[PDB]
């Protein structure tokens, strides 16, 4: 109902959107099965892995205080005060994993700075978080969208889409993405923005006409492509409308939280490199109501996931993946790697400040978050998908993206390239 509290020598805070935003006056709405429950469980799995690992924090157990953000920055701010109760068996929190949404992470980062508590996000890509003046204690295992914007300009230019229109969801994400993309395009040369269209907020009183919006973009003079900065709901409707359109277009889209469908052939997207962590699937799919009381939200997840109540009644014999559809949520790798980054930082701090000791020294206990922050910023290790985890001077993961195209040759998103220190576009793998 409230929180997951796990005792340990040092305690990690966690922030996840276990629930969506509630109706209007209510803070919390429905369970978010993938973005909330899978991500939370990824942290719990990571802690279990570290706590059984004899070569990482050999004599130091990791505990946790994991809280629900209800996808609201105000609610998360209030929750975050739990992490400082020892200062103001009182819980002393050395670092925080989260939040998910960028607005949530920003708000959280503002309070955690004041108490010198380092934070590592597994999903927040807002460029403003890279500014170490305002967000010195904030790091992230995902890259900022500033890198993504450059990659988009690079792809658009390489494909010869020298006149484009932009389409963005209403909100600060879409506005920021378009101004960022626009600014980079001005600096690059050979790329002109024909028009910028904004999608209205999804009000219950109306139904947005995506067919009209797409038709107008495809009839714009000069425009070779549409570049899309979208939320989850908007992207699904935009690409369905694109598929239904009278004319074929070129589409490049970013945003959403994903990693039968109605998607226009050849639509391109660019998203941070990630992969399935197989050990997590075995853990998560074997969870039951009997063996997973640790997750205090798991009974609610169960009722939603199997459409039953504890009006079909839950038996407890339902199994994840058998009686429901299961695919690993795309950011599980990042949650795990955030937790491992914190652990590697603590391991090195312990080895530098301590020796031959059961648990944490007074010297390590006295080091504080400013010092742990430096250790965090200097970690360098192979993460849960066998790829390197590190941060730049601003606390940002390097810009490493895969490029996908939706294909109907023989149907789904296919890997057609990547953007790292170079742009690799495999023109031979693309549909023409
Ligand atoms: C952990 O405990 C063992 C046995 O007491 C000891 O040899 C080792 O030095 C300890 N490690 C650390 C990092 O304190
Ligand atoms: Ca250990
Ligand atoms: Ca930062």
């Amino acid at each position: 109902p409230h929180s997951i509290r796990i005792e340990g020598d040092v305690t990690l805070g966690g922030l996840f959107p276990v629930h969506a935003k509630g109706p209007s006056g209510v803070p919390c709405g429905d369970i978010k099965r993938e973005n909330g429950i899978h991500r939370l469980e990824a942290m719990l799995y990571a802690l279990d892995q570290i706590n059984s690992d004899p070569n990482l924090l050999p004599n130091v157990t990791l505990g946790a205080r994991i809280l629900d953000t209800c996808s609201r920055d105000t609610y998360a701010l209030e929750q975050s005060l739990t992490f400082v109760q020892a200062l103001i068996k009182p819980e002393k929190v050395v670092g925080v994993i989260g939040a998910s949404g960028s607005s949530v992470s920003i708000m959280v980062a503002n309070i955690l700075r004041l108490f010198q508590i380092p934070q590592i996000s597994y999903a927040s890509t807002a460029p403003e978080l890279s500014d170490d003046r305002r967000y010195d204690f904030f790091s992230r295992v995902v890259p900022p969208d500033s890198f993504q914007a450059q990659a988009m300009v690079d792809i658009v230019k390489a494909l010869g889409w020298n006149y484009v229109s932009t389409l963005a969801s209403e909100g600060s994400y879409g506005e920021k993405g378009v101004e960022s993309f626009t600014q980079i395009s001005k600096e690059a040369g050979g790329l002109s923005i024909a028009q910028s269209v904004r999608i209205p907020q999804e009000r219950k009183d109306r139904t947005i006409d995506f067919d009209r919006i797409i038709k107008q973009l495809l009839d714009t003079p000069n425009s070779r492509a549409v570049v899309i900065f979208a939320n989850d709901e908007d992207i699904k409707q935009i690409l369905a409308a694109a598929k239904r359109a009278d004319q074929v277009g070129h589409f490049l889209w970013v945003g959403s939280d994903s990693w039968h469908e109605d998607i226009a052939e050849g639509a391109i997207t660019i998203q941070p490199k990630r992969a399935t962590v197989e050990g997590f699937d075995a853990y998560f799919t074997s969870r039951t109501l009997e063996n997973n009381r640790r997750n205090v939200w798991f009974a609610e997840y169960w009722e939603e996931n199997f459409n039953c109540k504890l009006d079909r009644k839950c038996t407890g014999q339902e199994r994840i993946g058998k009686d429901s559809n299961y695919e690993q949520e795309g950011k599980v790798q990042f949650v795990i790697d955030a937790v491992y980054a914190m652990a590697h930082a603590l391991h090195h701090m312990n080895k530098d400040l301590c020796a031959d000791y059961r648990g944490v020294c007074p010297e390590m206990e006295q080091a504080g978050g400013k010092k742990l922050l430096k250790y965090i910023r200097n970690v360098n290790f192979n993460g849960s998908a066998g790829t390197p985890v590190m941060f730049n001077k601003n606390g940002d993961a390097p810009g490493r993206y895969d490029i996908f195209q939706y294909q109907t040759t023989n149907p789904g998103y296919r890997l057609i390239g990547q953007w790292t220190d170079e742009l690799q576009l495999n023109i031979e793998d693309m549909q023409w």
